[PDB]
């Protein structure tokens, strides 16, 4: 489709915005003890994931998934590393109807680990099929065609560094 | 038992990647085919994170995870390549035998071009002359961490390049 993008919103805006989550985040877990593993769902997070873990001041292993995106969910790729016994994070770009993140979570869940949440980037709370909890979260949005700061439209825009809105043309 | 002394901060860092973007565009603004980043897992997540932000070219965004030992694809790529700009993004280039056996195997599937970028280079270690036509850092054979890179599955948040002292 013929489109244009507009920034929505701004870098600037996204890092002040990760460096409160990065407080947060380290505030809930300092005291743990137990070894933390941040995991980003691949390849959507894996921007928000590099901002995100250079802000939480804890010490943590950061580790990959790639899920498949009615079908079931299924693991392309693994963890590296065992969760038994660790505080857990999932770190996603974007929840909107939840069914990725609920399958990755049960999943995850089977292994045991101390704890279990997740922190996305974006919220689409009135795109949600199935409830999931979320502990952290960046931003609430409509429903609103977004791209960037991970989020493809077309391969195009992972790497822009702001959300951005497409407006169709 | 260790500590970690600081060896190229987050600042000298955030200056080369801006100047390694704007050398990665002036050579592929002119090409008009597609262009992919690939970068290898794990080490190289943080580094592609803030290089493709420097990169004022269209492209994609894709990973690939590589294992006296055959180079295996744990995980290959999302996308195609034949017909593309390809650059293959990693954490750092030591022996080269990596790099090397996963070069010749994108070279397998007709790129329009192929071409490495690396943050840290240990020109010391090289055992194999493989092309790295964009380099951030020639560095000492350091015990590197930090910025990507685990020492034991610690550091990879830290947001500079240290050096482990045992």
């Amino acid at each position: 489709m013929k489109h244009t993008v507009e920034v929505m919103i701004p870098e600037a805006e996204i890092k002040a915005r990760i460096a409160e989550l990065g407080r947060q985040i380290t505030e809930r877990y300092k005291d743990s003890g137990s070894d933390m593993v941040l995991v980003g769902l691949l390849r959507g997070s894996f921007m928000f994931m590099a901002d995100l873990c250079r802000e939480v001041q804890v010490s943590h292993e950061v580790d990959f998934m790639t899920a498949s995106s009615t079908r079931d969910v299924k693991i392309l790729k693994d963890l590296d590393e065992d969760i038994r016994g660790k505080d857990v994070l999932i770190v996603e770009d974007i929840i909107d109807s939840g069914n990725t993140l609920s399958k990755v979570r049960e999943i995850l869940s089977l292994r045991e680990p101390k704890s279990l949440a997740i922190c996305t980037l974006l919220d689409k709370p009135s795109r949600r099929e199935v409830n999931v909890p979320v502990e952290f979260i960046g931003f609430s949005i409509p429903d609103e065609f977004v791209v960037g700061y991970g989020i493809d439209y077309a391969q195009r825009y992972r790497h822009l560094p702001y959300i951005g809105k497409v407006i169709l043309l």
